[PDB]
């Protein structure tokens, strides 16, 4: 689909079996969600937003399921005040910026 | 263009008489630019995102050319870590999400 961006660019993601909503976003590196299980090791991470930095958990070749595209990848844990869907998913359901 | 999200998508934008580097952020609401002089009215506010919160000046009416193109808006200028292009502006570009 073609995505504007009048409105928040939110879709339904799929991960854990349950629903999410979360925001397509260009301006992230990485995927990060709000405190959930998953399984698996986790390796530390810090991110770094527009207030300063966080510590996050870091899961690796997670199933997630994006406005219903298939993708397997690292997927972040932490207190993100809602959910992004960053570059390293984007690239894997092949989304663009186009103008 | 098409741009791909291998990489950071940071382009090149003429704000104030000034050429910046900026990233064309989709999780953002408004654009928000480093420490800069920008002419007329302004008023104060506290925007948040991951790591917490950051005080701005919010000017209104500030034209910025982003690739060649010109758009009119909301600039948000304060202490963030990358100037970012958010979707108050990239909707005046004709920029889209496609997958
Ligand atoms: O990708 C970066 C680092 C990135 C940067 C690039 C160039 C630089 F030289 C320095 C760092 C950055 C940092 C702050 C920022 F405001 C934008 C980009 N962080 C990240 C990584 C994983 C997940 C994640 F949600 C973020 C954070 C994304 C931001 C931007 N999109 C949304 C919009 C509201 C602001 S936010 O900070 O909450 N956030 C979510
Ligand atoms: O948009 C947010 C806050 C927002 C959030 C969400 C859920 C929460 F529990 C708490 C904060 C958020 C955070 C990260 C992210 F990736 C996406 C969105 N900050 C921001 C970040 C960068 C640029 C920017 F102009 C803003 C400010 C946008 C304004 C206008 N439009 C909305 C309207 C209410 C006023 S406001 O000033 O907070 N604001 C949001
Ligand atoms: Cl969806
Ligand atoms: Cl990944
Ligand atoms: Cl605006
Ligand atoms: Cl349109």
């Amino acid at each position: 689909p073609q995505i504007t961006l009048w409105k928040r660019p939110l879709v339904t993601i799929k991960i854990g079996g349950q629903l999410k909503e979360a925001l397509l976003d260009t301006g992230a590196d990485d995927t990060v969600i709000e405190e959930m299980s998953l399984p698996g090791r986790w390796k530390p991470k810090m991110i770094g937003g527009i207030g300063g930095f966080i510590k996050v958990r870091q899961y690796d070749q997670i199933i997630i399921e994006i406005c219903g595209h298939k993708a397997i990848g690292t997927v972040l844990v932490g207190p993100t005040p809602v959910n992004i869907i960053g570059r390293n998913l984007l690239t894997q359901i092949g989304c663009t910026l186009n103008f």
